[PDB]
């Protein structure tokens, strides 16, 4: 989330130099409404591209009122990224970011 | 073209160093059948066919 008042834009990399395949489990936040897009990552769109040597994913969330399932109108959606040996992660986000811890 | 069409919208994101270049190209391909035309509508970003 936001820290204080910015969110910057992350560009942070992760080389694979070990003797196997990596895979990264990373999610994207879609809020339910255009307040819970700034409150939360400032910007007023976010932008998540998680890219490789081999093959890049660029989500944009979207922020609509969906049906309440459990208790809330926004969702999360989880994709996947497999990072072969000698191929290096790079992680770009603006925000609705939900970063994979390893 | 008349069965089908393809907008694509490019990406500007830093992109690891291949061969030397932070930037890409995707190609797609699109198949015109006797009689169907083919209309390339673009205002940049285009990597346009020769034949
Ligand atoms: C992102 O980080 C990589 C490695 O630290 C660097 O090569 C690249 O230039 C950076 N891109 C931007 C836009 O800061």
């Amino acid at each position: 989330t936001k820290s204080g008042s910015t969110y910057p834009v992350l560009n942070v990399t992760m080389p694979n130099n070990d003797n196997f395949d990596k895979l990264y489990i990373w999610g994207v936040h879609h809020p339910s409404t255009n307040q819970e897009q700034t409150s939360l990552y400032v910007q007023a769109s976010g932008r998540v591209t998680v890219s490789t040597r081999r093959s890049q994913q660029t989500i944009i969330p979207n922020i609509e009122s969906r049906p309440w399932v459990r208790g809330l109108s926004s969702r999360i959606s989880i994709y996947w990224t497999i990072v072969k040996p000698g191929d290096v992660l790079v992680i770009n986000s603006n925000g609705n970011l939900i970063a994979p811890r390893g």
